[PDB]
């Protein structure tokens, strides 16, 4: 039922709120003034001009509200009484999964999938499996099996004194970010899309089973482990930022040397055939240009693609049985699949990009484990020094299972500078 | 005329092209994946987190778009043929502002207006001055007071072979992002706003030109030096970059230790008292949520005080009789001028703002010498090494001025990093 799921509630409203009576566009501009977004334009993108997390999320946004735009007006186009009576529009939709796709990258930790895996390894095989037998097992799953999705649901969405939901974003916002709607375990229980990993914590296991009430989300768990489909914008999302990870990286590492120039029209000759000017092209000098040219392309021809494709499974979508993404039916998959090989063989392998995964891990070891050093003996001037140093802001009366998923976000959320400066400070440099 | 001043005529049409039949949408769109839009990710805003200009921009554009949309939510509301008969919405205005503001930053070179008058000097008193005689009185005073605005508005829509018209923004987004339709002379013939400095060169004084009379922009100036009345939603730009500029430069100068907290409350008491909630305000813990806080509030009342200004002179703006800004005819000029005048006396006169200053002084001096004598000889061995290492994307038969000034925009948007590499290599460092 899409009137549920374009909710407008937010945490501790207590008067339903009616699109015929804040509006979406606030939950975007809340975003770009938050200190966790602001904090992006510190931290990479694990590549050796090139993009920074916060013009990926950027350059996301802006696809996203592109395809969310269309998505609605086919929508409406669809459903004349979402707009007759309820008084939805295009931009809503467009507003929804730009404000989603902003978010996207707000809880990763620094280094990429490197980080999340130290931070799995810190607590699986080094100093936190101290932690194993207090918690349980669902906690510590959350705590191996680190993704920053659920990090970003928390950054989000997490109260502070003084600030009860954080950005206190509309639930539909909310639903749209959240790519898998399960928790923790059990882990990849099928081959289904919204399996693969997880995305909220114990921590905000009652908060997303509140959003999923109010937005209607099917429960596709029979067990005591809740588990809810896929918000159907959340597919837009995520199509959005995989059109930005495959054609913007492949722009990137063409235009950073590493990946020669040939291979630009030959992988993208099938995708921007049908509306490239031969003339335009041939008349650019810049490999930049020409480049950029085929990226505008590309990413034209995946939006229209995927917005077909979207209201192809509408029906399957809404009901729950689609079980891949947008991209997976795509015409151009061969394509698609050759430069994200491309892309893995020239960039991710690349020795600057191994480099900084490899210092990544010692950094977040050592800053995870002085952390847990500090929260373990709270009484040795070390440890008190350790904790002014990386904790400085409060103290709380907390659970063990909280006071270790609060240090996870703080480590995650440092800016690359913050992270390498306290490294240095710890290691005596 | 407000149909005129909203066209979606771009660069090299010849059908006209009319709302009820591309979209302002997509002038955002275009600017978020720019090339010079993205250099601004590695361009600081001479500060000592703190706000780097792609922020900044990000930003007033947020600020831009909730007061187009406002703005274009009256208008509608009191001039329903705009949207009976010509079918334009409030998201029109609203793109259209914001498009205008995200760009209002594209064309500054770096180190501020200490950049802007090195570049400025250089044709005065340094190496340039042999040039005066060689170029017309309007052409040389372009060179001597050279501003960002003309720069941002030569990157915007400037021809190459493969691309013209540049990124191709439709007219409305030109003319909004124009604060000062006037040549380089005379210099300030009168207190107007809009005559304090002027928004276009000598080579793009046609297009412009094109451009105002496509919009129907009153001609303010009887001589044969062209001047226009400012575009009633430059207003709405101008205002937004003040109130950024205001508010967000005291969140971080408060937030950097070059003002205490004090102040912060001191001066925001005023403009939040109307919507301040006390509770929260004291619950918040930590001194970067308060200014948040504050922040928050006093740009929201500021933006519906804006657009109440806005409304109230509306016939008078449209007349092209408005001598001020919108924040001028504010109710809490006083409590603006003290930010301002407390923003002045303690971070732009830091000694770390000035140190800074000081050396793109020397910087730019050093590189517009460079390109300036590779530009006279173009056969010794060392100005040919300079010429490609500095501009070796193309090379053409152009004029003296459209060389000179081509080297003015390379040296203005070039990042902080390629300068300061090129000024350590010229250097022998
Ligand atoms: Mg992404
Ligand atoms: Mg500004």
């Amino acid at each position: 039922n899409w009137e549920h799921l374009l909710s407008l509630k937010r945490q501790g409203d207590t008067a339903k709120r009616l699109r015929i009576e804040l509006g979406f566009e606030v939950d975007y501009d809340r975003i770009i003034f938050s200190a966790p977004f602001r904090s992006l334009q510190d931290k990479t993108q694990v590549i050796p001009f090139v993009h920074t997390r916060l013009t990926h999320s950027l350059e996301v946004s802006v696809v996203g509200r592109s395809l969310g735009r269309m998505v609605g007006k086919k929508l409406l186009e669809k459903y004349p009484h979402l707009e007759q009576v309820y008084g939805y529009k295009f931009n809503d939709f467009g507003a929804i999964v730009a404000a989603a796709a902003l978010a996207h990258d707000i809880g990763n930790p620094p280094f990429g999938h490197s980080g999340e895996k130290a931070i799995g390894e810190f607590f699986k095989n080094g100093y936190g499996k101290r932690y194993k037998d207090s918690l349980t097992a669902k906690e510590y799953q959350d705590l191996i099996k680190f993704e920053g999705n659920a990090n970003g649901f928390k950054v989000l969405s997490q109260s502070k004194p003084g600030a009860q939901g954080g950005l206190r974003l509309s639930y539909a916002t909310l639903g749209a970010f959240m790519k898998y709607p399960k928790e923790s375990l059990p882990h990849k229980p099928s081959d289904h899309i919204a399996d693969k990993k997880y995305g909220f914590f114990q921590s905000e296991r009652a908060l997303f089973e509140d959003v999923a009430q109010e937005l209607g989300l099917l429960k596709r768990s029979t067990t005591d482990d809740v588990s809810w489909s896929r918000h159907p914008l959340a597919y837009l999302v995520e199509a959005a930022d995989d059109i930005c990870y495959t054609i913007i990286d492949f722009e990137d590492g063409i235009n950073l040397g590493l990946i020669p120039e040939e291979y630009a029209l030959e992988y993208m000759v099938k995708l921007v055939g049908q509306t490239i000017d031969r003339n335009k092209y041939n008349a650019l000098q810049e490999t930049s240009d020409r480049v950029s040219y085929l990226r505008a392309l590309a990413i034209g021809t995946l939006i229209n693609e995927s917005v077909d494709t979207f209201m192809k499974y509408e029906e399957e979508i809404l009901a729950g049985t689609f079980d891949q993404s947008l991209i997976d039916k795509s015409n151009y998959q061969a394509q698609i699949t050759d430069i994200i090989n491309l892309s893995i063989e020239r960039i991710y392998n690349s020795r600057e990009v191994i480099e900084k995964e490899i210092a990544g891990y010692e950094i977040l070891s050592t800053l995870l484990e002085a952390r847990c050093r500090a929260l373990d003996n709270n009484d040795t001037h070390y440890n008190q020094l350790i904790q002014q140093l990386l904790a400085p802001n409060d103290h709380s009366e907390k659970s063990l299972y909280e006071n270790l998923i609060q240090i996870c976000a703080e480590v995650s959320t440092m800016t690359d500078g913050k992270a390498l400066r306290n490294y240095k400070k710890i290691k005596g440099l």
